[PDB]
């Protein structure tokens, strides 16, 4: 069992949970591939059986009547239909465990509080749209954000897939110009061109909220314009730098991942959007300052009158900290839930300790738990971590085109 | 072959060199252990040696030649006769450079070919060892214009114990367990400090007392040697616009000189081969001064800066850390001691990656050690996927000799 050391304190633990690793990952004794983002018939019963045993142990009901019982109906359901339906409580328990198991999520101290909307009787793109709209309004909650997930019908053979084509529920547009370069978000250029292709009237701005492309099975996608009063956004200002507001920067309140695939007990939900609240460095450091994203770092440094002529003035570092300061200040002033990377990582250290006593370990992806600014200033930096795959899980999935 | 993306540009390469990785690391398809700091007969000596000679003869564009097969047969005959073999001098220079080139956690490897190799394989005693080390320090420091170098002491061999430098670096500050429970000085060096005192060193009581050297000749107890103060170049730390910073009394030393790692060349082992370069400012500014278990100055700096330390969301920690790094850079530049910042360092490592892809079809890199400890995604290496694996020649960790 792997020895895991914390270098700030000197404490040691052993990850015994690592034994249960289902889907083998990308690494071999010959080379480590841990830094790679994407690492390149009736077996349905194996995963269903084990998931059901998970559920009943977690309610202290292993080896007792209702557990014995439930094992048989899944047997008979697959015997008859080739698949099975999840009990409500199980679907809820499975959604929370997928989150709990996500190795790259630093927010997992919250995994126990998740609102699960059952949209398994969904039947059309227009139905999806109102399901998604209930979620958003519920999650957003006038800025007192509440974690939530909506689970659309599980995939079945011979029939089309429910899919959301946008990577998130809120995405800004990305437009090319008379010179190739991009106005707006360069991460969403591809999806912006799909939305225009399917009938959307493109705006002229740098923060145009894209419309949703929702895919009912075996039909094409359909464009859905989001109600603007339902997309809560935060104009960005700085507490002491009065010109920052004039830069016109904005970001949205609800981070809502709408392209990942929920797998519970061998069942696959290709449309299962989940949402929580942002950590400030996601917006301030990655979204606004990545060179391939909004790339605002030099513009803010000019306004701060910084010496951009030498890298050793650390002008980049100074401008980045102030951009994060403005994000936190803005979200707080607008009363929108947000968490800074110091509070977030301290909470994750507490999650690690809980998980050690509860399950004997915790799958964690060091490169993604450590924040993208001030890494060694947070406690997770000095914490050794073990990465592996447990089920149920959120999985990446191909684009439906 | 593993495919490797640069997420900032869209670049894609394939690490074909990883397939030749001989020795194994800690990961499996079950679980990744990349974040662990310490992830760890004549026939097998023969095959390592054979592979190294092949490497050397490739480098001098003489692969397969007369001299190449001569040297292969020579080494096997010497392994048969003596159980070991001896490197020629040029083979030792080439192997020391490759060992730096192959070090996956080193961001300064653009410089790998510019390495001064001192051959001390004739060294006889701890006293001679000390003389060689002082000459190494003098040459590398070079009055603040630092030069990369390595001194190679005699190889491990059966029948005799190893040369060992007990100190983890040639320049270290003492750490004295205090009155209450605190450490005065560098807490990372409590153990080695205690070892020096128990070997007859008279301690000081400052925060920046330079430690003596404990030097081990074969089958000898370690022997204490003091470094002449004028050999150890140091830099008082000041801040360009925070004049109270000078009153903190902080200093750091010019020469980073790792002295406790094992150099492996073609199966041969050099347990004592100290090497030195120059610092990147975040090792001093972020790790050495701001780590909670090191000098831990962050809160004191932020309080002096009049930051609000009662709430995390004011980003006082980030603000104070940026200014500590400014101070380190400004102080080394003022003092005319070589130093590189994490933006320039990570950008020349990107060129290294590119040179290495052309030269060898990839480059072993340990992402979590390459990405700087502050302002990570502001540097280009953050957005570069990397493949970590073990190539030989190599610097390896080894157990402490006590
Ligand atoms: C409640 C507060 C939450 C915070 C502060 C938070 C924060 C983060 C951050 C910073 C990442 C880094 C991934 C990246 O940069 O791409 C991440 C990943 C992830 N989170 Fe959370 N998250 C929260 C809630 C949730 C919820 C409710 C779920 C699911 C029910 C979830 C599931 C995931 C998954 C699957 C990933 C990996 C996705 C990827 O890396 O592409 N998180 N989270
Ligand atoms: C010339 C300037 C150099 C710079 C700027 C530099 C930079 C760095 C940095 C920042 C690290 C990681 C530090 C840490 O442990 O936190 C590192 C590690 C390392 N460097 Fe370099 N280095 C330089 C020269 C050299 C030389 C000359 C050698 C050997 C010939 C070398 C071999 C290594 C090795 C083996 C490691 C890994 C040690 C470990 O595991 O911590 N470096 N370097
Ligand atoms: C890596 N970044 C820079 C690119 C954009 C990006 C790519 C992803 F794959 C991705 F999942 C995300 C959101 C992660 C996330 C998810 C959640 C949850 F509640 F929904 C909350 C939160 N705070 N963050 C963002
Ligand atoms: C948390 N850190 C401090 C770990 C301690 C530590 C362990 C090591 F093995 C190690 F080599 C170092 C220095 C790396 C280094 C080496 C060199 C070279 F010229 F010698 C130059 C440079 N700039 N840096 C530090
Ligand atoms: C636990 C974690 O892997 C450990 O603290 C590592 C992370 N990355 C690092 N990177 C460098 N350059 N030096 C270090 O000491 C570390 N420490
Ligand atoms: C190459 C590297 O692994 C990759 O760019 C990762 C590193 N860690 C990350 N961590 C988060 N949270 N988001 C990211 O996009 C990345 N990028
Ligand atoms: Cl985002
Ligand atoms: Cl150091
Ligand atoms: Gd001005
Ligand atoms: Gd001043
Ligand atoms: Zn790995």
């Amino acid at each position: 069992f792997p020895r895991v050391k914390n270098w700030e304190v000197g404490s040691i633990t052993y990850d015994t949970l690592s034994a249960q690793a289902q889907q083998d990952g990308p690494c071999t004794p010959r080379r480590c591939l841990g830094s790679l983002v994407f690492p390149r018939p009736e077996q349905l019963l194996s995963q269903a059986r084990d998931f059901i045993n998970q559920y009943y142990s977690s309610i202290k009901r292993s080896g007792s009547q209702a557990h014995e019982q439930r094992l048989q109906e899944v047997e008979a359901e697959v015997a008859a239909t080739g698949t099975y339906q999840l009990r409500e409580s199980e679907l809820v328990f499975g959604a929370k465990q997928a989150w709990r198991n996500a190795p790259r999520c630093v927010g997992r101290i919250q995994w126990g509080k998740l609102q699960v909307f059952d949209a398994r009787d969904c039947r059309s793109a227009q139905e999806m749209f109102t399901y998604i709209c209930n979620h958003i309004k519920y999650a957003t909650n006038r800025g007192n954000l509440r974690s939530a997930i909506t689970v659309f019908p599980q995939r079945c053979p011979g029939r089309g897939d429910f899919r959301i084509w946008n990577s998130q529920l809120v995405r800004y547009a990305g437009y090319r110009q008379q010179d190739g370069s991009v106005r707006g978000d360069p991460a969403n250029v591809e999806i912006t061109e799909l939305c225009i292709q399917h009938g959307w009237t493109p705006g002229n701005g740098r923060f145009d909220v894209l419309p949703l492309l929702l895919q009912a099975p075996d039909e094409p996608p359909e464009l859905f314009l989001l109600p603007p009063e339902l997309v809560l956004e935060v104009p960005l200002e700085h507490p002491t730098l009065e010109w920052f507001a004039a830069l016109g920067l904005r970001w949205y309140a609800l981070p809502a991942v709408s392209n990942m695939l929920l797998e519970i007990g061998g069942l696959e939900f290709p449309a299962a959007p989940f949402s929580g609240w942002y950590m400030s460095t996601e917006i301030g450091t990655r979204n606004l300052c990545d060179p391939h994203r909004y790339n605002i770092l030099e513009d803010v440094a000019v306004c701060m009158d910084l010496d951009t002529r030498t890298t050793s003035s650390l002008w980049k570092d100074k401008a980045a900290v102030e951009i994060n300061v403005a994000v936190l200040h803005s979200y707080q002033l607008a009363k929108v839930t947000i968490v800074d990377h110091h509070a977030a990582t301290a909470s994750f250290m507490k999650h690690l300790e809980n998980e050690q006593k509860a399950r004997g370990g915790c799958p964690a992806d060091w490169a993604w738990i450590v924040p993208p600014i001030s890494g060694s200033l947070t406690p997770v930096f000095h914490q050794e971590m073990v990465n592996y795959f447990l089920s149920p899980a959120f999985r990446y999935q191909p684009d439906p085109w």
